[PDB]
């Protein structure tokens, strides 16, 4: 069974609700396992308490920098970075979960929820899951973004974990 995980998200302390994600461990087991463990916090670090630090309406929500909270940090459960597992899953449309990176083989903990179908990102970012429930929460996060990515409220993953 592919893991189901959740992120409960706040905007300036007001609960926005829950995003439920399926991690495609059947396709990208190593990338799925990293995200799953960062959600449970079982390695002693992870996403709880961290933020969506970059949000661009009509494009994406970006999160996972739980060390520096600004896009420069994060780390994987394996070490600071780990390779691109494969590019089998594509950026097919809204709700896609994709690893952020700084070029080939630099996956860490940062990730995007992508709202756009684009062949240009295929083969550059590892896709590893999708939104099962809560796309309305994603659009509320989106509502607090801006062209630059700066958010107008502090968007916080107040709790996260594994459902199954
Ligand atoms: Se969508 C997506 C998925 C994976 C990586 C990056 C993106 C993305 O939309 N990036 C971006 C879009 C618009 C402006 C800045 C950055």
């Amino acid at each position: 069974g592919n893991p189901l995980v959740y992120l409960d998200v706040d905007a300036n302390g007001k609960p926005l609700g829950r995003v439920v994600l399926e991690l495609k461990a059947d396709v990208v087991p190593k990338t799925a396992e990293n995200f799953r463990a960062l959600c449970t916090g079982e390695k002693g670090f992870g996403y709880k308490g961290s933020t969506f630090h970059r949000v661009i309406p009509s494009f994406m929500c970006q999160a996972g920098d739980f060390t520096n909270h600004n896009g420069t940090g994060g780390k994987s459960i394996y070490g600071s970075r780990f390779p691109d597992e494969n590019f089998t899953l594509k950026h097919v449309g809204p709700g896609v979960l994709s690893m952020a990176n700084a070029g080939p083989n630099t996956n860490g903990s940062q990730f995007f929820i992508c709202t756009i179908k684009t062949d240009w990102l295929d083969g550059k970012h590892v896709v590893f899951g999708h939104v099962i429930e809560g796309m309305d929460v994603v659009k509320k996060i989106e509502s607090f973004g801006s062209k630059s990515g700066r958010t107008s409220k502090k968007i916080v993953i107040t709790d996260c974990g594994q459902l199954s």
